[PDB]
């Protein structure tokens, strides 16, 4: 296991637009288009995307190359932020790729601003900060994904992607 592999679980892939969990066009292995219910505007960012006119369907080496520049984007946006980069500079490398799995997700300044989960993490007191983390609406939206990252965080172990 490691990064890649722990969101290909967790956003699956689809190589036509679909509606994620939100209700957003996406394609590939989570990569949001946009927030627009425009399907329009979600073809538009799919071919400056990708660098060709797609028609909303793409191919599977298409929707890696996509998911390699997100990861890269959630790791690059953990590194400039104040509050994210000495969370993660404390962590394990199991537990790092449980953050990026968060800010993959919801976005660099999403995560930044869950203040006490931070602080509980940085302090290491991983019961504590798993318990904290379920008091969410990303918890209580997405529990079964949310569970597996928490018991990431918990445990410092792939236990929670291991038979998927
Ligand atoms: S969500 C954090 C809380 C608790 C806790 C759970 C696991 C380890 C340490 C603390 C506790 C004591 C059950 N609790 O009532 C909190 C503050 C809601
Ligand atoms: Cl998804
Ligand atoms: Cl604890
Ligand atoms: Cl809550
Ligand atoms: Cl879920």
């Amino acid at each position: 296991m490691n990064i890649f592999e722990m969101l290909r679980i967790d956003e699956g892939l689809r190589l036509k637009i679909y509606k994620d969990t939100e209700g957003y066009y996406t394609i590939g292995i989570g990569h949001l288009l946009t927030k627009s219910p425009s399907l329009n505007a979600a073809k538009s960012e799919l071919d400056k995307a990708i660098g060709r006119n797609t028609n909303g369907v793409i191919t599977k080496d298409e929707a890696e190359k996509l998911f390699n520049q997100d990861v890269d984007a959630a790791v690059r946006g953990i590194l400039r932020n104040a509050k994210l980069k000495p969370v993660y500079d404390s962590l394990d490398a199991v537990r790092r790729a449980a953050l990026i799995n968060m800010v993959f997700q919801m976005g660099e300044t999403g995560v930044a601003g869950f203040t006490n989960s931070l602080r509980m993490l940085q302090q290491k007191r991983w019961d504590e900060a798993a318990c904290n983390l379920a008091k969410s609406r990303w918890y209580n939206q997405t529990p079964n994904r949310a569970k597996r990252v928490i018991t990431t965080f918990r445990t410092g172990t792939w236990d929670a992607y291991k038979n998927l």
